[PDB]
């Protein structure tokens, strides 16, 4: 108390500037707080970040803290200071200092149903981050409502860049049943298949399964397991064509597709009557199993049903794509701290 606050035991200071330290949370080797930004006299929301223990904990919030940095769109969450010590020494942890925001689409779906104009306004707002973000060659790689958080005024921001990658559509192909971290339920059927989730196309997916569980308040691919969840993909989509097992030229993948029983595919309007049908035309084109067929991001902003909000000169790109000097994941933890540290350097006066 001398010095560093405690809340709910352990430590969680913040310097001279944020203040009203409230409880908002946690999720994993990191702790939540709304306070504030005596500055700017509004509740920031800061996260107690201490990675340096775990070596891949070091490299996701060094790639979170590079890339947050480096954007700027208003569908984006942003990084508005990040507080460690003065020393590389003296850092145990490091605090991220975000706009508030007062929920996300997942505890929202999880007990508020949707109305269609707010179902709009909440995928293309998905989608005009997206753009962005694929504009700058990177990948979310981890789309899923816990990662949008929305604020009272339904403005929502993608969040959570732990998990993403410079794209690399030349390096994506892999055998079958390739193990992937990212989050099950929202996974494409080719990472079950042959892809490493290095195009851009694994994004689309996600915001597809996005689109659905907005519509239903329900996830629609809830596979319990690895292969179950592209059992759950083909109940609804039915056996694939010639064509889209052709694109798989991976032997193993494309031979069990072949062991299994044809199914048909499920009607969409079916499996969410009372939802829009331009809406269900989008669902479609991004559910799509074929990822070359799969509608681009751009492409998806252009579809009728996103007709009141699309405006391409306000839906802005970065100003140039995104590499980390580091790509195929290996990296000291010792060195990972080093540059960290200097990531968050910007922010420290002297
Ligand atoms: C960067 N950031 C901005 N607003 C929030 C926020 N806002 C409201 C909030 C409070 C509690 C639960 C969910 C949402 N909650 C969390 N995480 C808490 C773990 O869920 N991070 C945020």
């Amino acid at each position: 108390a001398a010095g560093p606050e405690m809340v709910r035991g352990q430590v969680f200071d913040v310097g001279p500037r944020y203040t009203n330290l409230s409880y908002i949370g946690e999720g994993a080797y990191g702790m939540v707080c709304s306070a504030y930004d005596n500055l700017n006299k509004v509740r920031v929301a800061i996260k107690k970040i201490s990675p340096f223990e775990h070596q891949t904990y070091c490299q996701r919030t060094l790639r979170e803290i590079k890339i947050l940095l480096r954007f700027r769109h208003e569908n984006i969450i942003g990084i508005n200071d990040i507080i460690r010590a003065p020393t590389i020494e003296q850092m145990k942890d490091v605090y991220i200092v975000q706009d508030l925001m007062e929920t996300d689409l997942y505890k929202l779906l999880k007990t508020q149903h949707l109305s269609n104009d707010h179902i709009c306004y909440f995928l293309y707002q998905i989608l005009r981050g997206l753009k962005y973000i694929h504009s700058a060659n990177v990948l979310h790689r981890d789309l899923k409502p816990s990662n949008l958080l929305l604020n009272t005024t339904c403005d929502l921001k993608i969040c959570d860049f732990g998990l993403a990658r410079v794209a690399d559509p030349d390096h994506d192909h892999t055998g079958f049943l390739t193990e992937y971290v990212a989050t099950r339920w929202y996974r494409a059927p080719e990472i079950m298949l042959n892809s490493k989730g290095y195009t851009k196309s694994i994004d689309i997916w996600s915001v597809g399964c996005i689109l659905a569980e907005m519509l239903s308040n329900r996830p629609i691919f809830p596979g319990k397991h690895y292969l179950d969840q592209l059992n759950h993909i083909l109940g609804i989509l039915g056996s694939p064509s010639q064509e889209d097992l052709n694109c798989i030229i991976n032997l193993k993948a494309r031979n069990y597709l072949l062991s299994l029983p044809h199914k048909n595919k499920v009607p969409w309007n079916r499996l969410f009557p009372n939802a829009d049908s331009k809406a269900l035309d989008l669902l479609d084109k991004m559910l799509t199993f074929n990822p070359h067929k799969r509608i681009e991001v751009e492409q998806a902003l252009a579809h009728p049903y996103l007709e009141q909000y699309y405006d391409p000169s306000d839906e802005p790109i970065a100003e140039a794509p995104f590499k980390f000097d580091m790509e195929l994941d290996d990296l000291p933890k010792e060195k990972l701290k080093e540059l960290i540290f200097e990531e968050t350097a910007r922010f420290q006066p002297g």
